[PDB]
């Protein structure tokens, strides 16, 4: 069948966000190990990724952003404030011991990911520490100050005239939307909760400029929504994508903030209606590389994206769990898949209806 | 909702004449006024005719000897005058004409009057399209302008608001009201305006404003043939950010209308639907709102222009087709009130657009 | 440090080969104007040449030939047809207006750059506006009218027993070759495409004749050659070529049509790489004079000479374009460095070590 490349540094999981913070890189590590004890690694190629230079880097950021990444540390704060302000690092995008080296680890993974789609040496790529699609050029946002998503597809395009990028993550992809606004090289489509929530944008008329309109997509969603509404809405919407738009290359950012039961989002989904997505992009048979984003439950976190690996990999994997390093973690069930929670879903039929109408509309326009 | 509008104007405006081949002509204010009269715009707004504004008023901002030689210097003295003119800058693209000085006095009288109306809280907007003069400086007039009134209404302005912003939609920089402000945060300035070889030959994007300014002057300089659609996606999210920055009390438009396709002297290709949406995204903030005129070298679509925007700053929908009027013959040949743009190449590319926008957006983070 | 000089007139950008024609003078306004928007003046000295004089011309170039440059214009051309005809004007080598002050302004910074050197006043001198090398000695050829390269070589061997000349335009750089071909005072290097390609000549074959054997060296190549594959043979036979002939001075002609995505070149090199040979060449520590060349896409001739010229002062520069005059042509990434493309690179690695081997072989040939 098909062939798998998989990216992981084994020291993702010790850089630390600093007390409090919400992000865990930890929840990397829990991922690997719960994906080699349910014995995925025999199906895949496993690579370490090179650290991405800073030159690497400024292909999209700015050299004084990067300048800043590179030199900034909790000791050296005072002499810098304002370079801080100016590129929002200091509060919700924290300075950490190793955040320049953690930047430049999430980065490797998804740009030799890339690579490796061009050379055709592989028919997937995966990089679950990659997926921070709120970075922008000269600015951190969300947790985000490197764009890995936004240098892998400056790859891509290299050996693939157009490139369709998905983001199923909570939030909506602003860094990735921007970076591509006025292209018809990428069309980006992404699905997230809109309305009084981070970061702000992704309006359904936010549709692209230039030679890049029509090849912005947004769906905004209220709270709530569950496997089935999600899954109603995803496969018609990307079928009509593939349809108009006919990409070469796919990136599918799986950010798993989406998940019922996460500590920052407040969506419904399951394990399987987050997957379900990678099931439906697989289809059409296109080179492929999957992205990590969001996800703050971090045991679920690790759920979805071992589920997702198999998916990848078209392997039914039992539901109960192997064991593993964090076998407690998963207690006091330690099975695979979730369950929805009671929470009310706020997204009405004729909302839905309204929204991918005008989004069918509107990839009408499409040559 | 809808705003109370005081408009300022001189019937004798239109007689000054700035002498035989000169672009600038103060006739398109009268044209302007004698359109919206009969599109019917003066039952929904209160007209006031401007006083002459003093040497007392002049000197808030410009040198005493620059405004009494403003005062002296007439057609049949200039040659006693021949080495203050040139000190002043007055006798080629600013020439000596019949009048001057109280053409300054009428241009700058509705400005500072609209702006006491504003400070008062006695209207919500004040129109004055007279005015917009804003190349001149403290000591030299320049660029056909000889007195900032808008300086001076932002004077007037500072004495009831902290902070007060200004937005300039005329092809030109407005250097003289940077220039002016361009060491306090009190006023901060935004020019939108047409860059390289090109007059006044300032408004880089890097100049951002010096000591308690640093930051407060925005400058977002564009190439030939910009378009509605192109002004349209940057200018709503800059002027938005700004707002949300800087958190103005009070709004000074200047509206100069050299910015449109057709203009003499332009090469810009905004439509009067694209200029005047300057005008309506400015008003959904609902601040006290001071509406000036600028340049603008065809004068049959500075009239169609302003005639629609004051039509918009009464929310009021005029029809497309004109009614006559007194200079019914300048409209022709489509006797309509909108214009279209030409087929001229659109020199700034989405790219460039969204690319300054983030680097002012990179400025603005540095706002407190 | 070394001292730089530069030669710049404003008029250059000014001259027009007609509508259609690749070649674009204004490139040369777009470097100047990219380099004084990095700060770049305050490094070097900035000189404006003279308009080289009929007698400076002749040095090489015949009276008649001359005489006829400065005679023709679009208005008198029906009455010298036939010397249009002879001179080879009019066609490829148009006529247009200024045509003789064009190649004055060219030459002049280019013997003046060489009269400099040759008074130990610099180090390295630069012309952008030259390096002009199909121009022969009564005929234009391939847009070049004058060669300002051979005048300037005429001028360094007043002061210098051996000068080596460098050519990494995509062409052969014939007219230096013919010029120097019997005589063992120049040794000419030149780098190319050659097959069914202008101008035709710089086979490996062609070594010089007389006392001028083997001081002709031509590394032939195909489309789509690399950085890494041009900058493992360039250090290795420039390295050589230093060791067995010793030059005094060195004149490097910097052709960027050479790059990646040029309209009429078919080499797949990155400014970067492009600009890795004027940094070997000043490893040696050799009076150099640098010049212009080719280039047809001329936002990326302009960032390569600028960034050549920040290797000539050690300096680096971000990759972040600083805002300048034309600021909206080096969309839509507005950074200085480029990607290379997808192309095949058709020089395998055999066919350049064989390449390598025969011309190491003429080499060892020298005294
Ligand atoms: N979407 C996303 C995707 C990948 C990454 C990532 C970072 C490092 C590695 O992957 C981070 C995020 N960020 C958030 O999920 C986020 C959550 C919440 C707020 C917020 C801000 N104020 N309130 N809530 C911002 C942002
Ligand atoms: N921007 C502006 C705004 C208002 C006024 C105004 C004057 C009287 C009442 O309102 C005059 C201007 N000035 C120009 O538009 C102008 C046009 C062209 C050149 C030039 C000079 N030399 N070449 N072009 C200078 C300046
Ligand atoms: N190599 C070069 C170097 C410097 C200059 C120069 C001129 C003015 C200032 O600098 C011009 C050239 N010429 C070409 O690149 C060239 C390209 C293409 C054809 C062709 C002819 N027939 N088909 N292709 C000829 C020639
Ligand atoms: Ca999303
Ligand atoms: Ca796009
Ligand atoms: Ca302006
Ligand atoms: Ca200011
Ligand atoms: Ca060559
Ligand atoms: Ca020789
Ligand atoms: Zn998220
Ligand atoms: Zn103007
Ligand atoms: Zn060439």
């Amino acid at each position: 069948k098909k062939k798998v490349c998989y990216y992981y540094d084994g020291d993702i999981g010790n850089y630390y966000y600093g007390q409090g913070h919400p992000m865990k890189p930890h929840r990397i590590r829990m991922t690997h190990n719960l994906l080699l004890n349910y014995g995925l690694y025999r199906k895949m190629e496993i690579y370490r990724p090179h650290k991405a230079t800073a030159e690497e880097m400024t292909k999209y950021h700015s050299d004084e952003y990067i300048k800043f990444l590179r030199s900034i540390r909790p000791d050296n704060m005072s002499e810098y404030s304002k370079q801080m302000q100016r590129f929002n690092v200091g509060e919700d995008c924290p300075v950490f011991d190793g955040l320049f080296e953690f930047c430049q680890l999430s980065t490797g993974g998804s740009v030799a990911g890339a690579v490796k789609l061009n050379r055709q040496q592989t028919d997937m790529a995966v990089n679950w520490a990659g997926g921070l699609h709120h970075a922008k050029k000269s600015e951190a946002s969300g947790f985000c100050y490197v764009n890995d998503i936004v240098l892998a597809i400056l790859e891509l395009l290299k050996y693939h005239q157009r490139v369709l990028y998905i983001d199923i993550d909570i939030h909506h992809g602003d860094g990735v939307e921007e970076a591509f606004y006025t292209t018809d090289r990428v069309m980006t489509v992404s699905f997230h909760k809109y309305g009084e929530y981070f970061p702000g944008t992704g309006d359904l008329r936010d549709i692209g400029a230039g030679k890049g309109k029509y090849y912005a997509v947004n769906f905004p969603m209220r709270d709530g929504i569950d496997d089935e509404s999600y899954g109603q809405i995803f496969k018609p919407i990307i079928s009509k994508v593939m349809e108009m738009y006919q990409p070469s290359a796919v990136v599918l950012q799986c950010g798993a903030d989406s998940l019922s039961g996460d500590r920052l989002g407040c969506f419904n989904l399951t394990v399987k209606g987050h997957a379900k997505c990678v099931e439906v992009v697989k289809t059409f048979n296109l080179p492929l590389l999957m992205l990590g984003g969001g996800g703050y439950t971090i045991r679920n976190v690790a759920r979805c994206w071992t589920y997702e690996t198999a998916v990848a990999l078209d392997c039914e994997i039992p539901n109960e769990l192997p064991y593993n390093d964090y076998f407690e973690y998963f207690g006091p069930d330690f099975k695979l898949h979730i369950s929805p929670s009671n929470m009310t879903n706020q997204n009405t039929p004729e909302y839905m209806e309204k929204i991918k109408q005008r989004l069918f509309e509107n990839l009408r326009m499409l040559p």
